[PDB]
């Protein structure tokens, strides 16, 4: 409870496990529904990318917003994830679905919603249930289709730290008195 980084992250493992053999007998039952996971895979953590970004109460205005999400549609690039190219901007299409993390995500969050989850702690607390749903999802392909997902895993983690780490030096200048940031 007083270090929500390692308690309500240990209730998440759980959850995982459940819907993870929940879903397994299926994945293994036939080669091609696993491989639909992949692309949602990877999607989940796309649009859950932007609006982590977006969401985050300090990174609402000019918090390299822009940058970030062309960022996401570069790394989605390589990786092949399915889309096409808009003008100047590449996106897959609107949220991909969530329908594994989303299971375990009731589970544990019904179990923590508590003080400790309160905390931003769980902020960093975010490739870790994915590095393990992804884990299953790695089990339909876990040779190429991997070395991909894996990939785009850690970029896009480093992307928002990295992003994150350059807007905060810009809230340090924000605060003043007047026009900090209204962009009116």
């Amino acid at each position: 409870t007083g270090d929500a980084k390692q308690a309500i992250r240990h209730f998440v493992d759980e959850a995982v496990k459940q819907v993870a053999h929940a879903r397994t007998p299926e994945i293994r039952q036939d080669a091609e529904f696993g491989r639909q996971v992949y692309e949602a895979t990877l999607c989940a953590i796309f649009s859950e990318a932007k609006d982590r970004f977006c969401m985050d109460p300090a990174t609402r205005a000019g918090n390299v917003r822009p940058a970030f999400i062309e960022a996401l549609g570069d790394a989605a690039r390589a990786t092949g994830l399915p889309g096409a190219d808009k003008q100047g901007v590449f996106t897959p299409s609107g949220a991909g679905t969530n329908p594994l993390y989303t299971e375990i995500r009731l589970r544990a969050d019904t179990l923590m919603g508590a003080e400790l989850a309160a905390r931003p702690e769980y902020r960093e607390l975010q490739p870790y249930a994915r590095q393990q749903a992804i884990d299953l999802v790695a089990n339909a392909l876990p040779a190429e289709r991997s070395n991909t997902l894996v990939e785009f895993r850690q970029t896009v983690q480093t992307l928002e730290a990295t992003y994150r780490r350059a807007a905060q030096d810009a809230s340090r200048d924000e605060k003043g008195a007047t026009n900090a940031a209204d962009g009116a």
